[PDB]
DNA sequence: GGAATTCGATCGAATTCC
DNA sequence: GGAATTCGATCGAATTCC
């Protein structure tokens, strides 16, 4: 449908801090580093799944971010991968970080906006469908 | 009725193919 | 390498089965 055909990278991003993720459990999550928003902004994306490898590479590409991730999870995010959230946030099976699009993609959603992109932990991702 | 399999929105990772 | 395709996953409302 929508987040598997191609795309456009646009948003401005916000400033964050040094424990980013850190409130990715709550509410919307983290927003997507201003710092990193430059780097992806203006770019082609075939889809969604792109741009979530490009997005995490940036991460790891990022001096301030990468440091407050172990060596492992800097590891997946130089390929793509996503990072591995802490065990009390994890949902079954889902166990890395997940991204969610503020405005519903079914309801018109920015795809690629950076400013409707934000990163959620797969226990509290459920929880937003469905209100709670 | 009420338990069981499906469906369809939302996800990330592995495999296939050129 | 990179793109497309395919496989796994959790959940609630929805449909299918006795």
């Amino acid at each position: 449908s929508k987040r598997n055909k191609p795309g456009k990278a646009t948003g401005k991003g916000k400033p964050v801090n040094n424990k980013w993720l850190n409130n990715a459990g709550k509410d919307l999550g983290s927003p997507v580093p201003d710092r990193i928003a430059n780097k992806l902004r203006d770019k082609e994306f075939k889809s969604f799944q792109d741009f979530r490898k490009k997005f995490w590479e940036e991460v790891s590409k990022d001096p301030e971010l990468s440091k407050q991730f172990s060596r492992n999870n800097n590891d997946r995010m130089k390929v793509g991968k996503a990072p591995k959230t802490r065990t009390q946030d994890v949902s079954g099976k889902r166990t890395s970080f997940e991204l969610h699009h503020e405005k519903p993609i079914s309801q018109n959603g920015g795809v690629y906006d950076m400013d409707n992109i934000s990163v959620v932990t797969p226990k509290r991702h459920i929880d937003i469908h469905r209100g709670k």
